[PDB]
């Protein structure tokens, strides 16, 4: 059995994500769509069309009357046109962020931090929690994000683009809510993430929430098979880390030569004193 502070930490766990995960997405909304239309800069081009022609989705779009909108993005041709869909992308994704810096703000760890390290662990948690998030809507047979009314649905080659190896990995575990607020948790408090000040306090409240999720595995589940889910779940979070600072420089290249990002992701991603260069996230993590 788990001790009844641990079973608090996963109260309180619960309790933020049930208030801050839109499961159905029912209040995204007014979101933008697909329209119905040199030496070294196009070496940066080159890698921008690498970074975006492997992570392409079709968009399906259900309306309450019964009625359906697919949207199929084109395929590479000369430039632009591989673009479409990232200002719908950077919708969806700005407001999954304000879901996740919600959740953060209900934890009383996370409140009791000092606001600059409040900010540094958004910042470097942001898309890892995000992708958490949408693990939990994915449709592994379909290779389908079931986005309520929105769907998007992937256009052995798949398994080549780390994040979606990831969801897919990450679907075959079959975990509980509670597994997956706690990633979420031991993700938000990484001690290592850039301009994080305290340290100990925050690499001592992972250490928590890692053993809560140890001793969760432990009690919950038949013995023998799962015993080292711990540890991939622990692995799989690690390897996270490190998508995150892949799709971080990813979105980098593309911001360069197509500047799309919403000013929430600017500054969660570092696209142009901590609280000054911080304004919409210091005001989100203040009301
Ligand atoms: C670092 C910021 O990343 P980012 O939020 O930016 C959104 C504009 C981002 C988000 C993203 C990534 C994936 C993959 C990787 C699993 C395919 C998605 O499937 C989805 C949806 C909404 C369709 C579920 C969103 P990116 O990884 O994928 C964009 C297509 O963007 C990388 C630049």
């Amino acid at each position: 059995g788990l001790t009844e502070e641990q079973r608090m930490m996963i109260r309180e766990l619960m309790d933020a994500q049930m208030k801050t995960f839109d499961t159905t997405f029912s209040h995204f909304k007014n979101f933008r769509l697909p329209g119905v239309l040199s030496r070294e800069e196009a070496a940066k081009w080159s890698q921008v069309r690498k970074d975006l022609c492997s992570l392409k989705v079709s968009l399906q779009l259900r309306g309450e009357d019964g009625s359906v909108w697919n949207y199929k993005p084109p395929a590479d041709s000369g430039g632009k046109e591989i673009f479409s869909l990232l200002p719908h992308m950077a919708d969806m994704s700005t407001y999954m962020f304000k879901g996740i810096i919600s959740f953060a703000k209900v934890i009383s760890y996370f409140r009791d931090l000092p606001i600059e390290d409040q900010i540094s662990l958004l910042k470097g948690a942001a898309f890892e929690l995000c992708q958490l998030r949408f693990n939990t809507v994915f449709n592994a047979e379909t290779g389908t994000w079931e986005c309520g009314r929105l769907s998007y649905c992937l256009e052995q080659q798949l398994l080549l683009e780390p994040m979606l190896k990831f969801h897919y990995m990450l679907k075959k575990l079959q975990l509980h809510e509670e597994e997956y607020v706690l990633m979420q948790a031991i993700s938000l408090f990484s001690p290592d993430r850039p301009g994080v000040l305290q340290h100990r306090v925050v690499d001592q409240l992972q250490e928590q929430f890692a053993i809560t999720l140890k001793s969760y595995i432990e009690c919950n589940r038949p013995q023998p098979a799962h015993r080292f889910l711990f540890l991939k779940i622990m692995a799989m979070l690690t390897e996270l880390r490190s998508i995150n600072a892949q799709h971080t420089q990813r979105l980098l290249r593309i911001q360069d030569i197509h500047p799309f990002a919403t000013p929430l992701m600017q500054e969660l991603f570092g696209i142009t004193s901590l609280t000054e260069r911080h304004k919409i996230l210091h005001r989100l993590l203040q009301e």
